[PDB]
DNA sequence: CGGCTTACG
DNA sequence: CGTA
DNA sequence: GCCG
């Protein structure tokens, strides 16, 4: 078994859950003590099981896997021998596990503005709703649509969603183009918001949309929140909050839009369909192993300053030695 | 021992 | 810092 | 925490 999650398929369905889950909880842990390593390491450890083709029923099975030492099969071994960590458990049931959280389960709210709510002793979200001025407006937002953007989005919502995106990109610019990527594109069938990627054939042709396609929407009562202020002022990335129209009524859902000129789409595509440790290992493996700068942009060569011209997705993982991975293979 | 994705808002 |  |  290779040691990045970009040389191995990631399926949506596996078969270790159980041992999956619990090294993930510990990996949301060390990262909420600062521990970036440590929450790596379990995060690897368990995208390996994730990639295992049976169950995991005994000891021995771990030996030749990557990322699996000392620590990590321990947890393994009590898992398989009693059926709960204690380390793990303990992790669960502790007061600063659950409030942190639940406050980085927040819009607009990381590990470190979580942990600052924490040591002064903060520990629901009536507590932060009764402190307004600790909030940012992005904060205010995420938390005023707390309930509805907790709600798991779903395949039904993505397809009005991407109907209506369409209609503005469409108004904003004849000839646009609108892919759904994210989670969805691995093949999810929920989600906790919406990803969608924006081009136009003609290289040049995108400049200036994404504030147009924004106006267009807000003018059709769409946009709850928008993070960027418009009648540097260009922008192309919105993580915005859309007023999803429902059933005689309407429910706060969380998209992303992205604006991309056409000679980087590939290098889009791939970026913003994840999962996002499929994306820290692929982007890690092309610099270490390769010795090439991968971003959402382009791949560079730092000896020779050039791009590489990628017309596909599989173009860039040939270039990069990799076998080709499609999206609903990238799960890691 | 040092490294751990790499951008944009 | 936050977003992915 | 594990790897290079
Ligand atoms: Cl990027
Ligand atoms: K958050």
């Amino acid at each position: 078994m290779p040691a990045y999650a970009c040389q191995r398929p990631t399926p949506l369905t596996h078969h270790n859950t159980g041992l999956s889950e619990a090294l993930e909880i510990l990996a949301e842990a060390a990262g909420f003590e600062g521990s970036e390593g440590r929450l790596l390491t379990f995060c690897r450890a368990a995208s390996v099981l994730k990639a295992l083709p049976s169950p995991v029923t005994t000891l021995s099975q771990l030996q030749g896997l990557p990322h699996f030492g000392e620590h990590s099969s321990r947890v393994v071994q009590e898992l398989l021998e009693h059926g709960v960590c204690e380390e793990v458990e303990r992790v669960r049931r502790s007061e600063r596990y659950q409030t942190m959280k639940l406050f980085t389960q927040i819009f607009g709210v990381g590990v470190k503005t979580a942990d600052r709510w924490y040591r002064e002793g903060l520990r629901t979200l009536d507590d932060l709703r009764e402190q307004p001025q600790k909030l940012t407006q992005q904060q205010k937002a995420g938390l005023q649509h707390h309930q509805d953007l907790s709600t798991p989005v779903l395949r039904s919502d993505v397809d009005a969603l991407q109907q209506v995106v369409e209609e503005a990109v469409g108004q904003a610019l004849p000839g646009a183009t609108v892919t759904l990527t994210g989670g969805f594109r691995r093949g999810k069938l929920q989600g906790h918001d919406v990803d969608f990627l924006i081009t136009h054939p003609k290289e040049g042709q995108e400049a200036g949309l994404l504030p147009r396609v924004m106006c267009r929407l807000q003018d059709q009562g769409l946009i709850l929140y928008h993070q960027h202020q418009h009648s540097m002022d260009a922008f192309e990335r919105s993580f915005c909050i859309f007023r999803l129209p429902q059933p005689g009524s309407w429910k706060a859902v969380r998209v992303d839009l992205v604006v991309a000129p056409v000679s980087q789409f590939p290098f889009a595509l791939l970026g913003w369909t994840g999962s996002k440790l499929f994306q820290r290992e692929l982007r890690r493996f092309s610099r270490k192993e390769k010795g090439l700068w991968l971003n959402s942009h382009g791949l560079f060569d730092p000896e020779q300053k050039t791009f590489f011209q990628a017309a596909s997705e599989e173009d860039i993982f040939r270039h990069l030695g990799l076998e080709y991975l499609p999206p609903e293979q990238r799960n890691a």
